[PDB]
């Protein structure tokens, strides 16, 4: 619950800040990764995957890179 | 703080003498993107660029690249 407001006030300052939402900053995770599958270790590694990109929004030569890899393994 | 207050003021002249030069960057997508053709899926993508405005004026290392964008798709 605590990780709900804080990733709702996160969305809050995301649509404060940003006039469009920038592709999907981060949001979905909760529930397209949720169906798919999957093991157990692989759903750790996704959220150890998923849970420390509130690094940036824009580019990037880091972070497009690690949205493939998360496309790629949903 | 002077200097800063001063680039400030004259960003803000700027942008204001900015109409129809930097203002009007989307009206060549009026024009061919509601022409006879393009689909419903195309109207979303390819109105992805009327509301991400205030950042080609601000900056940028991605600034020109909506007129490429659209010069591109349509």
């Amino acid at each position: 619950q605590r990780e709900y407001y804080l990733r709702e006030q996160m969305k809050a300052i995301q649509k404060e800040l940003g006039g469009e939402d920038g592709l999907s900053d981060l949001e979905a995770l909760r529930k397209k990764i949720e169906e798919v599958g999957m093991p157990e270790a692989v759903k750790t590694k996704a959220l150890k995957e998923l849970d420390r990109l509130e690094r940036m929004q824009q580019g990037s030569p880091e972070a497009t890179v690690a949205r493939t890899y998360l496309d790629w393994l949903t």
